[PDB]
């Protein structure tokens, strides 16, 4: 199946077509049907093999545009690094032209990201430390999140973000969809699935 | 996604609709994109109903009709029990009305099933003991199998069919697609996958 064969808005299909993207990776092809109907998934795939569209397309398809100044984000993607936050935010911005995506990360000051959040956001792609700082400031409000993504859960564990990831998910409605991507499934990741996910389907394309 | 949202022949859609089947289960939804493209898959789902279409629809889609007398089957589905062989044959018959499906199973005589195989078959749904007997007799020919399915591998193990299953798979072309369904993945199922499957994707829906 090409992206064309899935039930995606014409505007999302136009965005993919323009960027030369026609064929899902295996993990994407298997994930899309479940993710597009709002189901929780664990995706186990290696390295930097392609998996961003397994969550970016569902976010794009699920969220209608909003004009409201000051609005809270309806999607949250957590990433282990600034590098990945910027890369994922760029990919999500491209397949979701109708959504305001804001990347949140440390290693820089607080002002610009604060100013972007106060203006309003639809999706936030964040590293966990900075995201938690903003939640504590009451600047990041997660109460309207409908889709939470953990991108490279095992890497977030190895960096020591376990507590921050848990706190952030705890600040989102449990009625949300949760998607967890990790090449390995350490005990902490299994605890997350149990505590923070709803009957997750596991898709493993490691081989 | 409903069945009609997948790239299926219209007459396959009409057969599903006539059976009142509209919506894939989670295992079916996740498996179908890969299975329809001919890829090998392990589907970990409960014993019993809820997975048949993950293999029946790929068979139905892949195999063009033939009227050739004496033709050899292009799909083989192995089941642990005689009751399941009959059930799956009936279900596959219903969604693939263009194919001649032959159930092969013990607990009855040899004559009727032999005659049916010799007349020609597109798909065989079999218990492993009876299938191996017909293979040894030269009645069942597996040299043209394009799709092999192990339906409830753990139950096949529990019933003591490991050697027969392996002998049957070894008689099919390795160019084939292989689909394995089981509620659990004991060592034998893992070794079966290692020997008889090509980079299979794992989809685990167990709750």
């Amino acid at each position: 199946m090409e992206f064309k064969d899935f039930p995606l808005k014409p505007e999302i299909l136009e965005a993919l077509h323009g960027r030369g993207l026609t064929t899902p990776t295996p993990i994407e092809a298997a994930a899309l049907p479940l993710a597009l109907e709002g189901k929780d998934l664990i995706g186990q795939a290696r390295t930097g093999t392609g998996k961003t569209l397994a969550f970016a397309l569902p976010i794009a398809e699920r969220l209608a545009p909003s004009q409201e100044r000051g609005r809270k984000p309806r999607a949250l993607v957590l990433t282990p690094t600034r590098e990945l936050a910027l890369q994922v935010a760029s990919e999500l911005t491209a397949v979701a032209p109708h959504l305001k995506v804001v990347a949140v990360y440390g290693g820089t000051g607080y002002g610009k990201q604060k100013e972007a959040l106060l203006r309003g956001a639809d999706a936030v792609v964040a590293t966990p430390g900075r995201a938690l700082d903003y939640l504590r400031q009451g600047v990041l409000d997660l109460s309207r999140v409908e889709v939470a993504v953990l991108d490279e859960a095992d890497e977030m564990l190895s960096m020591g973000f376990e507590e921050e990831v848990e706190a952030l998910l705890s600040a989102t409605p449990p009625s949300r969809q949760t998607l967890l991507f990790s090449a390995t499934l350490p005990s902490w990741a299994k605890r997350l699935a149990e505590r923070y996910m709803k009957n997750p389907v596991l898709i493993n394309v490691i081989k």
